[PDB]
């Protein structure tokens, strides 16, 4: 859609608006099964070599079944992403539970099984090795050799991925679940029509946010749980907040005070509140849609958005940190770049065909990506995002000029506007 | 075994007891060798397949060139230093020849290196034998397939080493098969109790092992597999869960917070306590916790007193202060800690019965008995359904003992005594 | 070369000198293309099974094309693949793939001038349209082919496409390091050789191809007009052979008997330092650099540009030209730092801190405070219940004797728990506390 961005000179921050939400709120757990076979000349020797790989893969999966679960980011909660999948896997260890799946997939490769614990799970049979080995390889004991290696390949690959990932893999590979299997799983998933179209148009993002959990191998059946994301929040407004240090620009070194907004990250409207994602690298952006997981979020009142327009508003205590580290840095935003230039650092913005077109002076400034290709801060070169969108420069006096350095708390790790004001009042009273 | 858990309302923390230790204290380094060879429509497939072998050897030669809350207090070390030491020995003249001669008659031998380390040495793939007897005279489609199967493991080993800078972890089944690993464990010069432990957790051994690409010389490809030795076994371990503890005043901006920063895994070890500040560095198998002592801090055993009496004089319990009253939850072994502040909706529900506990402002705790999920704001967390008894130790939140006008807020890494010291300095000025 | 190291007892820090720089400063973007074909008995089942893998890989690549893209907290925020994504955005323009398609008609290697002006080297590393249209089209248009060699030849020919699709699928279309399937050694060396760079840069990249792979990105881009194109982003080393040094720091605390009365001080400016264009490139997280013997490969994106006077903090932490960065606390836990030619040991409380030889046992027992031991005769360092191995690399260590600067401060007014402070900031806070008295 229409992505916009506003830079606030007063607080050295920028907000990118125009995004749509796709927040993970639930999990769909499906049981993927592979039917195995009960096993007690140069060409035939190749079959036994390939058959030993099958026997080793089963043994490795048995050993694998034993060892298996069966800025403000430090404020996040502690949870287990695969807990719902582990619950389905625990049920499969009950007596007769695997037989239910085995009987449901006797005539077809796709059925809905109601487990004993009550969970109704869609179950696939993606590879039938019992059918192949018992009917094609059992009576014998070059086309058979080649056909066997291709058919047996998927079991070997699934075993390798599970082995080097403690039985839990993410993203879900095409060997764990092919595109046709995943798309058909999405189509028959008991979800909204908006969710079906969303997941179908973003199959890769679904893979990256899914888990494959090695579960059980019993009664000639290998079963693993594929945990797919359910996006219960769709098409609500999201915005990304970029922050950078804001310092005074006094010439004499060591007399400068700094202030940095610590509330950077992704913000999305969610159920009357705002889901705040402090580590923006945990979200995946597709054009104008941002895919996040609510497990990596903090639930904040919607008034937190007021800190972008008025950092001194009384309705929300805007979070900042203070220091005297006036080092130069840059933040590449969605439609531009924030440049915090201090000291003797060379800060420029250049175009690919013409060289330097803007020289940044001391302080915090901003340039849009229109006509700009790269930004240099010191000895480092940064490439700006070339995505289309309008940027708006909101002129304002840097709020750091409002503070007296003699009483400014110049080392607050995780403070706020009111917290700094309270400390100033205590220091001024002593004077 | 018997997993128990105690929640301390006074300090907003919980301890899960009943675990047994398995701490990595040493390394066993083994030298894994693959013997290499110095080098029609159907033969065109062989020459294409032979180039894959030739490129993998060339790639390994280029690879040989490139030689191999309180977590910020951890020490700086190299996990593969012991394996690299063995790899440095293999570059000496005649050192590879000893391994080459020791594996002439068998695929498994114990070689004493020049530096003194006695290492078990495997020959897992013999390509010189295959190439010299079947492919040398030729330069039958069955031979082509036989070559691809024999050469497959070398391509995979080269592939894994290439995208991992020559050091891979966990050790894949291509670096070391289960039979090779089990036989390596069986002939390892360790106790029979340690052999059974490593054999019953071979995958965990893989996850805590390293494969170090080493040398390719004199028709021999050698890489070092570094297996963990668990020198601390079956000592008591406990996990400490912490969550922010804040006052619950209605008027915004007048609240102070306090959080115990000493969360993580704790295990008894040689008269002291090994403290693992980042609990994600340990692997739990039922009631046994596998950690690496390299990710631990050695603390006096009196650190345990912080759970029963945070104001005890024997240990200065570590805390951090702030005014960030955001709501959060911690899923423990047998329950969940919920820090609910402001206007946040914090509840605990059953899937068939709905909400059974509504958390009020402050720090509280719910056991997993009858509870399936915990909701804090817009986030849903699932509790552990494992069986075990929880004990709720009623207590006045210690944050109520402090005067907010002199309370040192925004202390990044402080302690009980350190906060008291700043309060006395602030009170004296008044 | 000659690696040396100096330990400063006064500040509980060590500097390792003698390294040479190889800093990533720019990106070279090349377009790697694979020409694909438009496609409408026991063996025919094998060919169609292998043909379905080709068709499934193309579909997966299409879905993949749809979804297209101590002081480290002070580092700048950027996108490492922005330059490659910018080139990939150009390839979505009409007729842009056709230009590449026509430019690689006669050769497998050509320089294409894009519409926006960027000149990119373009490779054709695999021609599947040539194989399928000439060998597989007549067979399927009739069936029942009788020599099995064609089936094996097809799967081997199709193998590289399957692997590239697999790596791109489980990595969101961006892979790093660049595998040999994305770009073979022969392809990479020829790409390096024809890269319009200095001969010094060519020799450096050729002798360290693995580091080039590890510092490169492969970005899946577009699949259109029977052409699969992905962008490989290779590192440009614009800073070469300048002096580098690594600064190791450890907490420096007092050793008072009464518990809880001790103050601590730690230099926070640890990391890699390299001379660069009159300033110093400072890499606070040293784990982001790769060391090859005595050459250090870093990426400037993980660096801060500091004035060269920052080096004065190693010889005189109280110098007036640069405000040396420190942090203060009262956390007297024991820890160790393994340096290039030794080990720093901060031993506090009742912890057992020793340095031992495997054949000779303990040769140094550390007392309370911060000390240092060289790797001469030392194999391991033990702090508490943890064992660390020292580097056995040859080199001279110099012990710069000095009284620990923490003894210069009065604990009653010492500003404890300063998360990110400095020498001057601590002095300023002390002066305000002393004025109140
Ligand atoms: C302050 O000093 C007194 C003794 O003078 C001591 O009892 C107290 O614990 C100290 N701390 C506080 C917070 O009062």
């Amino acid at each position: 859609q229409n992505i916009t961005e506003e830079f606030y000179q007063s607080t050295c921050s920028a907000v990118s608006k125009g995004y749509l939400s796709a927040l993970r709120t639930g999990w769909y757990t499906s049981v993927i099964t592979i039917e195995l076979s009960n096993i007690k000349d140069a060409k035939v020797k190749l079959i036994k070599q390939e058959l030993d790989k099958y026997k080793n893969a089963v043994t490795e999966l048995q050993l694998l079944m034993q060892s298996t679960p069966a800025f403000l980011g430090f404020l996040l909660s502690v949870g287990s992403a695969i807990a719902s999948g582990v619950a389905v896997c625990k049920v499969l260890h009950l007596e007769g539970e695997v037989n239910k799946i085995k009987s449901a997939l006797l005539s077809t490769n796709k059925a809905v099984v109601s487990l004993s614990n009550g969970v109704s799970v869609l179950t696939f049979k993606v590879l039938d090795l019992k059918n192949y080995i018992d009917k094609q390889l059992l009576p014998i004991l070059i086309e058979t050799v080649i056909e066997f290696q291709q058919k047996n390949n998927r079991l070997l690959e699934i075993t390798r991925e599970f082995s080097v990932n403690a039985g839990v893999t993410t993203p879900v590979s095409t060997y764990m679940l092919t595109n046709s299997e995943l798309l058909s799983l999405i189509n028959d998933m008991p979800i909204t029509n908006d969710q079906k179209k969303l997941m179908s148009n973003n199959v890769q993002i679904v893979r990256q946010q899914s888990y494959s959990i090695m579960c059980i191998i019993k009664e000639e059946v290998l079963a693993y749980v594929v945990q797919l994301p359910l996006y219960g929040v769709i098409d609500t407004p999201c915005w990304k907040l970029h922050t950078s240090p804001l310092c005074t620009t006094n010439t004499k070194e060591g007399s400068n005070i700094c202030l940095t907004r610590t509330d950077r990250g992704w913000y999305c409207d969610n159920a009357g509140s705002v889901s705040f994602f402090p580590q923006a690298e945990t979200c995946k952006v597709q054009s104008n849609r941002v895919f996040c997981d609510t497990m990596n979020s903090l639930t904040l009142p919607s008034e937190v958005n007021l800190c972008n327009v008025d950092i001194f508003n009384p309705k929300y205590d805007c979070k900042i940190m203070t220091s005297k580290t006036d080092v130069s840095s840059s933040v590449i935003t969605s439609l531009g770049a924030i440049v915090s230039c201090y000291g003797k650092t060379k800060c420029t913005a250049s175009n690919k065909n013409r060289g330097i077109i803007k020289t940044f002076s001391n302080g915090c400034d901003y340039v849009s990506n229109k006509g700009v290709d790269t930004v240099s801060v010191g000895n480092t070169l940064y490439y700006v995002n070339k995505q289309e969108g309008k940027s708006l420069y909101v002129k304002g006096e840097p709020i750091i000029n409002f503070y007296d350095p003699l009483v400014f708390p110049s080392d607050e790790f995780d403070a706020s506007i009111s917290q700094v004001n309270e400390k100033i009042n205590q220091s001024l009273a002593f004077i």
